Formats: C-alpha cells, structure tokens, sequence
C-alpha cells in the first residue's frame, strides 16, 4: 500500500486546493 | 531514496494546506 | 513512469502552493 497511500495523499490534495481558490476568489 | 522522498515532500505540502486553510478562514 | 508522473504532480502542487501565498500575502496588505 506505500504507492496506493500516496496516490490518494495526492488525490486529497486537489480537493483542497479547490476549497483555497474559491476562498481566494470570493475575496476579490 | 528517490522513492523515500516523496513523503517527505507530501508531509511538507499538508502542513502548507494546513497553514493556508487557517489563515483564510482567520482572515473571513 | 511512476516516479516521473508523481514529480510533475508534485511540481504543479508547490506551483499552485506558491501562487496561493503570493495572493494571500498581497490581501493581508
């Protein structure tokens, strides 16, 4: 599972870097 | 390793999501 | 490979990261 765990580890990271720049874009 | 590394590089990049999140949900 | 798609997925992360910071940092101002 050391591949899988990254995959997913960098799969999560899209989502929350979606919930930033909506953030980002609200504010201007 | 090069394999190694990349948690390394994970690790790195949750704690910046983490601190990013904060300071603008802080700031809203 | 595995390794090569894994360092362009982590290269456009810190890119992205970066950007958000700059932008961040220019509002708190």
């Amino acid at each position: 599972g050391e591949l899988a765990a990254i995959k997913q580890e960098l799969a999560a990271i899209k989502k929350e870097l979606a919930a930033i720049k909506y953030e980002l874009a609200a504010i201007k």
